[PDB]
């Protein structure tokens, strides 16, 4: 069936995280932006719809929501206020997340494992990697 939704609804919260910092200095964020929401621990809510699939991160820091459709592209305004247009498709069960703005371009990975929801985030050479759990 539909198994995508099965698989990535739920509450996440963030358990481990690896090269934030440089991915978002990669990205632009500024130091002291970068620094707060390095401690942040957000959680990651996702929801669905009928087609309409909704991404929320919640922390105390900063809030921020998409909802999309897969293949469709979408204006979206990232959490270091990013003006950016978005395309999210579905790629081997993988959720693949493009954002591109002022000739640049990020690529966002959302994927199961086992219990667990591994976020790779990869802008120019350097790559992150955060890990959720259900919470
Ligand atoms: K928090």
């Amino acid at each position: 069936g539909s198994h995508m939704c099965d698989a990535f609804v739920g509450t996440w919260k963030l358990v481990s995280s690896e090269n934030f910092d440089d991915y978002m200095k990669e990205v632009g964020v500024g130091f002291a932006t970068r620094k707060v929401a390095g401690m942040a621990k957000p959680n990651m809510i996702i929801s669905v719809n009928g087609d309409v699939i909704t991404i929320k991160s919640e922390s105390t820091f900063k809030n921020t929501e998409i909802s999309f459709i897969l293949g469709q592209e979408f204006d979206e305004v990232t959490a270091d206020d990013r003006k950016v247009k978005s395309t999210i498709t579905l790629d081997g069960g993988v959720l693949v997340h493009v954002q591109k703005w002022d000739g640049k371009s990020t690529t966002i990975k959302r994927k199961r494992e086992d219990d667990k929801l591994v976020v790779e985030c990869v802008m120019k050479g350097v790559t992150s990697t955060r890990v959720y759990e259900r919470a």
